């Protein structure tokens, strides 16, 4: 039972290293940050997130950010994943056009 607050200063801190890595036009991902990625991506895999907090928080946004191939591929894949769980209770449909690797 994951908290409002916690998703929040999740999802901040996650959209915030998200902007230290676009250049504009390149993804340039720092080891510093690739491991803060992976950690706050992994703090949220296993949060059995309500789909009220989906909305609230816009942490499915948050996540969403780095389904852009500019970043690592297994990153990219761990967003996938992690949004596909979140997103299970949706048709198929729907979420293929959810986890649409962007650019």
């Amino acid at each position: 039972d994951v908290t409002n607050a916690t998703l929040e200063t999740t999802g901040k801190e996650l959209t915030e290293t998200y902007m230290e890595c676009l250049n504009g036009d390149v993804v340039e991902v720092s080891i510093a940050n690739e491991e803060r990625i992976v950690s706050l991506l992994s703090s949220l895999a296993s949060a059995n997130v309500t789909l009220k907090q989906l909305i609230g928080t816009k942490i499915g946004v948050a996540v969403g950010q780095f389904l852009s191939d500019g970043f690592p591929p297994h990153i990219v894949r761990f967003s996938k994943g992690i949004l596909d769980y979140w997103f299970r209770q949706l048709p198929e449909e729907v979420q293929k056009q959810l986890l649409a690797k962007r650019a």
